[PDB]
């Protein structure tokens, strides 16, 4: 584990972080797909044999020796939203999960279901309280990414107020 874990965000592809390991926003298929999805294809298109899993759950496939978790958002045009809520929190748990089974010190990651599943709304806080709720109990340094200005000015502050 890290010696002090905390958490960072950063403004950039996640497909350039420098964690030892990523989390793609997948879809159920482990089709290219489209955003932080299609980035991650672009940079470990070997981590996707195999990655099909159901919503709500986390599949890793390894590119080389780097893991990528592969955790399925639901996408909230579909479910309502009490049914996609408890999935967007359970992809979360499974990460955390497959974070503490890879052994990793540092694990980059997007928030789920913010992007084109999130139903036309604004998703941060609960995406963001979420993926706490989920990590809080593991010791890896978190390092969330986004693309959004006001996103990362809001995600830091979420971050500075509970220190
Ligand atoms: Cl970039
Ligand atoms: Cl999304
Ligand atoms: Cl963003």
């Amino acid at each position: 584990g890290a010696m002090a874990p905390s958490y960072r965000v950063k403004r950039m592809d996640i497909a350039k972080n420098d964690e030892e390991c990523v989390v793609n926003a997948a879809n159920p298929r482990g089709l290219p797909g489209d955003g932080v999805c299609k980035a991650v294809y672009k940079k470990w298109p070997e981590s996707f044999k195999n990655s099909a899993t159901p919503v709500g759950t986390a599949k890793t496939v390894m590119c080389g020796t780097y893991p990528v978790i592969h955790a399925v958002g639901p996408n909230f045009s579909n479910y309502t939203e009490s049914e996609g809520d408890r999935e967007l929190a359970a992809a979360y748990r499974e990460v955390a999960k497959e974070v503490t089974r890879l052994g990793v010190n540092s694990v980059a990651i997007p928030l789920l279901s913010t992007g084109v599943y999130s139903g036309g709304k604004d998703r941060l806080t609960q995406s963001l309280n979420h993926l706490f709720t989920a990590m809080d109990s593991t010791d890896a340094d978190v390092v969330i990414y986004c693309r959004d200005k006001e996103w990362e000015k809001k995600i830091s502050e979420a971050i500075q107020m509970r220190t």
